[PDB]
């Protein structure tokens, strides 16, 4: 009635997941204890557990954190669904909070809160064509789907994570990546001497936004929507943009 199982995964600024403090063995500051799928030990922070620390207090629930290990963000193969999208379908999670992006194949197996970062598909270059992504996810999904000629020339340079494409990118071994637009945009205005940028001056295409996956029919999706709403107009979520998502480089 009250107590929320509750999987994420790490995908920094939305996420980030850190060591418990070697000294007290404790999650301490603004972090929260966060076990793996396989309190402390490992401890998580940033603006979606933010989120979901507003939300614990404002509806009044407790919560058990955990980092997926099967996959990623979701992806459906051959007819069976991994990473949150499957946590939550499979109903071994209550909730999934994290960069997760709303879109059509998931809303028809997963009831999302309204979305609270906007996002979309933005391409990254330094400030044949190599083009990839990091395979699995909303992104690549919408690229076959829409795109299936150009999404057959990137499978040859997908990337393993975020971290690993901007060094091809910085070194010349890709020529764009193109990926979840917030997160590109972040790692624009962060990147060291500025070298990477998004292009149309963070164009996003595909517009979406990221949801709080729950169970279809969850008793859960009002009350986080209302709250949500609630987060919006106070600016509270504004303030966390502040706090989160802000960099040096425009
Ligand atoms: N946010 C994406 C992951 C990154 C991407 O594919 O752009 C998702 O939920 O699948």
């Amino acid at each position: 009635t009250q107590h929320l199982t509750v999987a994420t995964l790490e995908e920094r600024p939305f996420v980030i997941v850190e060591p418990a403090d070697p000294i007290s063995g404790t999650c301490i500051r603004d972090s929260v204890p966060c076990r793996s799928q396989l309190p402390e030990k490992r401890c998580c922070k940033g603006f979606c557990i933010d989120i979901l620390k507003r939300l614990a207090h404002t509806i009044g629930f407790s919560y058990d954190l955990y980092l997926v290990t099967n996959g990623k963000h979701g992806k459906k193969i051959d007819g069976v669904w991994n990473g949150m999208i499957g946590e939550v379908f499979y109903q071994r999670a209550d909730m999934a909070i994290g960069s997760l992006t709303i879109n059509e194949e998931r809303s028809e197996i997963v009831d999302f809160s309204v979305p609270f970062v906007e996002t979309g598909i933005s391409v990254m270059v330094a400030r044949p064509l190599k083009f990839g992504t990091v395979p699995n996810g909303s992104t690549e999904k919408n690229i076959r789907s829409n795109y299936p000629d150009m999404h057959s020339y990137m499978v040859r340079y997908n990337q393993p994570r975020v971290e690993e494409a901007l060094t091809q990118l910085k070194a010349g071994k890709l020529d764009a990546f193109i990926y979840d637009a917030a997160v590109l945009n972040y790692m624009a205005r962060k990147d060291e001497g500025c070298k990477l940028v998004t292009i149309g001056s963070g164009k996003v295409f595909a517009t979406t936004g990221y949801g709080i996956a729950l169970h279809k029919g969850s008793r859960w999706k009002r009350p986080i929507d209302l709250a949500l709403l609630q987060f919006l107009g106070d600016d509270e979520i504004e303030m966390l943009e502040r706090l989160w998502l802000s960099g040096i480089c425009h």
